[PDB]
C-alpha cells in the first residue's frame, strides 16, 4: 505494498473510469477494477487455488462446447425469464456469495449490490455471504423493491447453537432459500494474497455431514440448497435426502484446484438424473468461470436450472457502485436474448441439450512441451511489406 | 474516430503500396488493408461476433483435415470449373455478399468487385449484398461480361412489400439466383466496432427477424429464379431446406459476425454430405460453404467433402480495398494458381474427380482446449539453448 | 564458467534471500536456485536429456488427471502417514537420490538433506546417491533420528567386488533398502551441462551397462536388504520384477535425464496397477513414482491410483541449495502441508482411503501434439481489446 | 537483399564459427547457416510449401510417439549398421537429394557432401540431386572410398531420350540405385524465396504414370524406388508392380501442404503390409522432419528400412563443408546408439513396434483459438521475490 501509489490509483478511478455505457463486456469490469482496487482487494478477489488451473478451465470448459442453432425461426419476441427455487424471475442468472466487498466498495458494499439487482428494469436474485461485508438486514433494506428475490448462503459453524440462531433470523428476514457451502471445510490456499501478505476455522466446521444436512431440513422451511458439489455420485446423495437443490461449483476455483469444471459436470450429471427419475426433484444451479451469455445458454441447454457468476459483479461494483452492478446485469441479459435469436428458440424452457454440440466435450488436453530448439531456429513466412520514400 | 491520421495512412496508399505482381497471397492484402482502411473500415470489415472464436475456428478447422495425395498420375492438364445453381463458371470459389465496400473503396465500391470478377480471362460468381453502397442496377451494368455471374443475396424486409418489389427489379435487371440469409434475425454484436464510437437495438426492420420456412416456400412460388439459403448451422436445417425444395443452402455462420460457437461451416458439411446420402437428397441440393477460406487448399478440402462451390468475403474485400478491381482480379488469380496446383499435387484433374477418398478426415473432430498452464512451472523452467558465434 | 558474477550472485544469497517463512511453494526454491547457483550446478540439476521433453512431460501429465471430490465428508482429522518397505513414515513421499549436492550446498550437501529430513516433527525418508559427494558413514552419522529412515542408491559398478564391499557396508551401516538404478547404462546427454564446458565415452567403468535380471536375481540373495528396482518404464519389467520376488519398483525415467521420449511414470503408472490386480501381483510389490512432482496434488494422484510413496529430486535440491538444511525440511513442511488441504477437500482423511474412485482418469491419454499453426494468419489477425480510461 | 551486409556475413563465418567439435545437435547446424549464407540460399534451403504446416509437422509428428524401453538388458555392446537396397550400411540413415549445394558451400558442393559420407569411420549412403551442382561424375570420385554406396535421384524428363541416356550414363558410374521422385510433377510454390525474389517444367514430366514406371524396370537392373509417396494405397501400388523401395515423403514439405507427416503414413502401412504379405518385398524409406536419433529410432522401430535427412546436411555442410557433414553423421551416431541402449535392444532387427507407445499417435490437434480478452486480463501467479540493499 500500500504506498501513495494509491495516488496513481486515485488517478484511474477518478473520473479516467470511462462513461458507464462505454463497458461492453464484463471483462471490461475486470480490467477497470485490476488496475484500481488495493493490491490486496484485488488479491483477494482474483486469487485462486494454488496454481489456479480450476479457476481458469472453469471458464475455458465452456468453449470445448459449440452450437447447432436453428434458423428460419419467428424470433421476434425472445423471453428469458425463469423460474428458480419458488419464485419467479427476471433472467436465468444470479449474483453468488462475494464475502468482504467493502474492499472494493468501501462506503457501500453489499448494500450497493442489493441495490443494483433490482434498481433498474431487470431484477436478479442475490445471494448473500456469511462473510458479508454488512448484515444480512443492512443489505436486504438496501434493496429498492420488494419483488427482488434474495437467498442467504450458510457456512454452519461449529456451535450449532450459533447458526441455528441465523438460520432463525435470516427465516424472518425474507430470504426465500438457504445455500450450505460444503466445499470450504478448510479454507483454499490462495498465494497471489500470501506473496503480498508477507487453514481450518471454527467459523467454518469440517465436522459437517450429510446427517447435519438431513438434519437442517427439519430445523427450517426455507429451500436447501448445498452449494459446493463436484460429482455426479453426491448430486444423487443429494436428491436422496430430498434436498430441495445443488450448486454444481468448486468455490470459484478457490478450494481444490483439478476439481473439473462444473460445466463439465453438469453434462454429465444431468443424462444420470433423467436414467434414474431424479429429474424433477432437484434444482441444479452451476457457477465458475461464466462471463458471457453464450456461457450461460450452454449450461441452461444442459440442464443448470441457473447460473451463478461471482468475481465479475465484484468487479463491476468495485468500480462503479450499484450502477455498474446493474449495467453488467443489463450486460449479461442482452448477451442471452441475441444468442437465443441467435440460436432460434424463445423462451428458457426450449433451451435443451439437442441445441448444443457435444462431441469435444472430453478434449480437455495436455500437449507436450514445445521443441524449444526446432521451433527458435523456425522462421515463420512473412507478410508483404511497403516500401521507402 | 479518425485524426490528421489520414495523412500516416494515405502516405502509404501512396506508392509504398507495393506493386499488385508483389502480391504472393490473400494474407497479403489483409495486411495492407490493415494499415491502410480507416480506423472504422478496418473494424466493420475484420471484426467478428463477442470473444470471435468462431471466425478464427472457420479457418483453423480447415487444419484439421489432410490429403492423401494419388501420386504417378497424369497431371499435366487440370481443369478446375465446375457448374454452380445452373450457370457452368470457372471457378469453384465465389466473393460472398459483403456489405459498405465504398469505406475500404470509395469511388467504385461493389461495381469495382463486379469487375474484379467479370473481366480477366478467368471469371468467378459475384454475390451482391442487399445493403451494397451501390445499387443493383449499378453494379450490374459495371459487369464487364454477359458471361459473368451474378448472384442477389436477400435481407427479407418486415415490409414483405419492399421485398417483393427488389426481388422483382433483380430478375428484371438479370440476376441468376437468389440468397436469402437467414442467420442475422438479430444483428451480431461486433464489439471492435462498437469500441469506436465512444437488445430491441440490435433488432430492426430492414431484416426481419420472424423470417420463417413457410416464408422461403412462399418466395419460391413468387419467382422463377433459383433459392438458396444462406446461413444454415446444422444438418437439420439441410433436410429442412431439401424438403421444401429450395435450390440449395450455404453452410454459414455468416463470418463469424452473428453467434459465437457456431460451428465450422467445414465441420457441418463434413457430416451432413454423408447423410444427405443416407437419404438420397444428394443431388437435389447443392451445398455451398463460406468463413475462413484463405488458401486454394482450403477450397479443396470442401470441394472433396461435397461443397458445390465455396465463398469468400474478407479476402475480396481486402484487395478491392488496397487495389480496386484489378485487386479483385489478382485474388481470383491467386486462389486459382493455388488450386490449380494444389490439384496436380493431390492427383486430380478435374472438380468432379475430387472426392473424400483423398482427405484424411481422422482427426477432423479434435477440436480441443488444453487444460489452463502451470504459469509457475513454465516461468521457472529455462529451455535449451542454441550455439553461439564467439566475440567481436 | 564462471566470472567474477560471484559477487552479482554472492550479493543475491546475501539477506537478499528472503526469509525461509516467506517461501509459500516449491517453485520458489526452483527460482531463487536458478539465480544463486553457480552456472553449472544449475545446469547439472535443472537439465534433462536432449530436447528435455519427457523432463516436462513428467510433470505435465499429472495436469490430464483431475479430482472427483467426495463432499459432506468429516474431514477433521487427517492421517498421510503410510508404510514404505516395510518401515512405517510420517509422509507418503520421499527424497530420491540425487548426486553432487556440494555443487550447491558445498559445505554439508547431502549431509544436509539428511538433517532436513530427519530433524523437525515430519520426518521423510532419504535415498543417497551412490554417487554422493560425502560418504554414507558421514550422511547417515549426520541424521538427527533413530526413527529416520535412509535407503540407499545403488549403482553396480562392473567391478563387482566393488559393488558387494558396497552393499555389505551399507546395511552395516543400517540403511532399510537398496534401490539399484537400471535407467543409466549409458549416462544421458544433457546439453545445456555441455554447452558450458566450451559414444563409448559416455558408457563407463562405475555403472555397468550389462546390469541384468538375473544379476538382481543374484543381488538378492546376497543381501538381507528389501530390493527396489528404480528406473522402470513399461508394465513389461515391472511384471518381471515381481518375477523374481523383489520388494518393489519406482516407475521412473530419472528426472528426464536419460532417454527423451520416455513416457510420464504417473501414466505407466496408472495403466501398470489395473495389470498387477488382473495378475494378483497387487501387495506383492510395492510401486513408486517420481519424475515432475510439484504439488501436494500431485502425490495425491499417485497415491490413488495405487503408489505406494512418491519421490522428488530436484526440489529438494533446489532447497538444500538455497537454504540448506532448514530449506529442506521447509519442502517438507510445505508438501505436507498441501497433501493435508487437498486431502481434506478431496474428501478422505487417511492414505489408504485414496483409491481410483476420486480420479477422473477420462483425459489421462489426451497426449496431444496440436498442428502447427499458422504464423499469416495470425499474424495479421488482431484481437479484440479492452476499454481504457481516457487521459492525464 | 544482397547488400555489403554479407560483410556482417563473412565476419560470422571468419572463425566466429565455433570450433565444429562445440556442435551438439543438428538444429546448432541449422542455426548456424541461419545467420550465414545468403538471404537466398537461405530461402531455398529453409523454405516450404505454402504455409509451411507439413514440413513442420513433418517434425512434431515424431513427438506423438514415446517409447517403452527395455531395461535389465545387456547393451554394453550396441550395432546400428543395417542393410538398405543390395549393399550393408553402417548407420539405418542417409543423405538425401538436396539440390543446389554451391550456394551455401560455394567451391566444393555436394562434393564435399560425398567427401564426408566417406571421408571418417562411419560409412553413410548419399543421394544425388538431378539438380545437383555438380556432375554424377565430379562427385564419385570426390569420394574418399569405393566402400561408401552411392543413389541417383531422377526427374524423368519429358524427353524419354534425355532420361534414358542418364539412367544407362549413372549405371555405368557405379551408384546401386535409382530413385524416382514423383511428387513434383509442379514444382511447389515456396513464398519465402519469392518475397526476397520481388510451376510446370519440362525438366520434370507431369505426365508420369505407373505403366512410364513398369517400363524403366525393363530399361534398367538398378534397384528403383519411387520417392515421394504419400498414402499407403499408393506403396501397395508400388509391390504390384513389383519395385525395389519406396521413399514415404512429401518433398521435405516443399510440395503439397496438409500432405501427412511421413512417421504417421509409414506406422498405417507397414500392419497393412504383413496383412497382404508384402512385408519382404519393398523397402519403405522415411523423410521428413528427422532431426533427432530418437526419431530415426521410432522410423526404424516402425519398419522403415531407412530414414532420410535433408536440410541438416546441407546446413552443415552449408557451415563447415565436408567435415559439418562428418561431425553431423557422427553426432546422429552418437544419438542413435545412446537412445538404442536407454531403449534396451542391441541391432537394428530388435527395433521393433513392442518398443513404441503409439496409443496417441492420431492426436493431431487444433485447439479453438485462445480467448483474447479472458487470457489478456488474467494475471498468473508470481515468483516469491529477492529484496533491496
Ligand atoms: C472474492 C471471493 C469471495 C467468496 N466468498 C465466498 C463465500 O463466503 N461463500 C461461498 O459459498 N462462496 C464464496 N465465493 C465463491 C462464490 O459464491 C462463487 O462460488 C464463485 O465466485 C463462482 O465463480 P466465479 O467468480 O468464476 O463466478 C467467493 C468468491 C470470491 C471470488
Ligand atoms: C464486412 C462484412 C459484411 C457482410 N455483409 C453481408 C451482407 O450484407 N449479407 C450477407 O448475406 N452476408 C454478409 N456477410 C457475410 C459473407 O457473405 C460471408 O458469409 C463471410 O464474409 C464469409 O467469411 P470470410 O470473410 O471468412 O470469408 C458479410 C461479411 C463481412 C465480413
Ligand atoms: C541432479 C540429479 C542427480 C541425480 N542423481 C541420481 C543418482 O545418482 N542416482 C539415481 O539413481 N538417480 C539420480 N537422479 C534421479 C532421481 O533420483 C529422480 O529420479 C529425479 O530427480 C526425479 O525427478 P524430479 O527431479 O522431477 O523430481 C538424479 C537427478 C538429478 C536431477
Ligand atoms: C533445398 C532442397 C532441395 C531439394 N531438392 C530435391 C530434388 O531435386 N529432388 C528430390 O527428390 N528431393 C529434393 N529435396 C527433398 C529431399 O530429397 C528430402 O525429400 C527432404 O529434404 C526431406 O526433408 P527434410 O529436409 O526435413 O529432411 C530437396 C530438399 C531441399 C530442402
Ligand atoms: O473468500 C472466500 O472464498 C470465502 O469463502 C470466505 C469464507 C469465510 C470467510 C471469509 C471468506
Ligand atoms: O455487416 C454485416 O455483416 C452485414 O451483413 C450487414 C447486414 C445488414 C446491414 C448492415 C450490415
Ligand atoms: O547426474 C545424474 O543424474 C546421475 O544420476 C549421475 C550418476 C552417476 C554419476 C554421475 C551422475
Ligand atoms: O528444390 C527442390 O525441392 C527440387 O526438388 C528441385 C527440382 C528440380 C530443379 C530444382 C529444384
Amino acid at each position: 505494498g500500500e504506498t501513495k501509489e494509491d495516488i496513481a490509483r486515485k488517478e484511474q478511478l477518478k473520473s479516467l473510469l470511462p462513461p458507464l455505457d462505454n463497458i461492453i463486456n464484463l471483462y471490461d469490469f475486470e480490467y477497470l477494477a485490476s488496475q484500481t482496487l488495493t493490491k490486496q482487494a484485488w488479491a483477494y478477489y482474483s486469487s485462486g487455488a494454488n496454481d489456479e488451473v480450476t479457476h481458469r478451465e472453469n471458464h475455458n470448459a465452456y468453449h470445448r462446447i459449440f452450437f447447432k442453432p436453428k434458423i428460419l425461426v419467428d424470433v421476434r419476441k425472445v423471453d428469458i425469464s425463469t423460474d428458480m427455487l419458488g419464485s419467479h424471475v427476471d433472467v436465468p442468472f444470479y449474483v453468488s456469495a462475494t464475502a468482504l466487498c467493502k474492499l472494493g466498495n468501501p462506503l457501500e458494499g453489499e448494500k450497493d449490490v442489493a441495490r443494483g439487482c433490482g434498481q433498474g428494469v431487470t431484477k436478479v436474485p442475490q445471494m448473500i455471504s456469511t462473510a458479508a461485508s454488512c448484515s444480512p438486514e443492512e443489505i436486504i433494506e438496501a434493496a429498492p423493491s420488494d419483488k427482488q428475490i434474495q437467498w442467504y448462503q450458510l457456512y454452519v459453524n461449529s456451535d450449532r447453537k450459533i447458526t441455528d440462531d441465523l438460520v432463525k433470523n435470516v427465516e424472518k428476514l425474507g430470504v426465500k432459500a438457504l445455500f450450505v457451502t460444503v466445499d470450504a471445510p478448510s479454507l483454499g490456499q490462495r498465494e497471489k494474497d500470501m506473496k503480498l501478505k508477507f487453514a481450518l476455522s471454527k467459523f467454518i466446521d469440517p465436522s459437517l455431514t450429510w446427517k447435519d444436512i438431513e438434519e437442517l431440513k427439519k430445523k427450517t422451511k426455507l429451500p436447501i440448497v448445498i452449494k459446493g458439489v463436484q460429482r455426479t455420485e453426491d448430486v444423487i446423495k443429494a436428491a436422496e435426502i430430498g434436498v430441495s437443490g445443488v450448486v454444481l461449483s468448486n468455490h470459484g476455483g478457490r478450494q481444490l484446484d483439478f476439481s473439473r469444471a462444473p460445466i463439465e459436470v453438469l453434462a454429465e450429471t444431468m443424462p444420470i438424473l433423467e436414467q434414474r427419475n431424479l429429474k424433477d426433484k432437484l434444482e441444479v444451479f452451476v457457477d465458475g468461470g461464466v462471463r458471457r451469455g453464450t456461457d450461460v445458454l450452454k449450461a441452461l441447454c444442459l440442464g443448470a436450472k441457473g447460473v451463478g457468476l461471482g468475481r465479475p459483479f465484484l468487479y463491476a461494483n468495485s468500480c462503479y457502485g450499484r450502477n455498474g452492478v446493474e449495467k453488467a446485469i443489463e450486460i449479461l441479459r442482452d448477451e442471452i436474448e441475441m444468442s437465443m435469436r441467435l440460436l432460434g428458440v424463445t423462451s428458457i424452457a426450449e433451451l435443451k441439450p439437442d441445441l448444443l454440440d457435444l462431441s469435444t466435450l472430453k478434449a480437455r488436453t495436455v500437449g507436450v512441451p514445445n521443441d524449444v530448439l526446432y521451433n527458435e531456429v523456425y522462421e515463420g513466412p512473412t507478410l508483404t511489406e511497403f516500401e521507402d520514400a
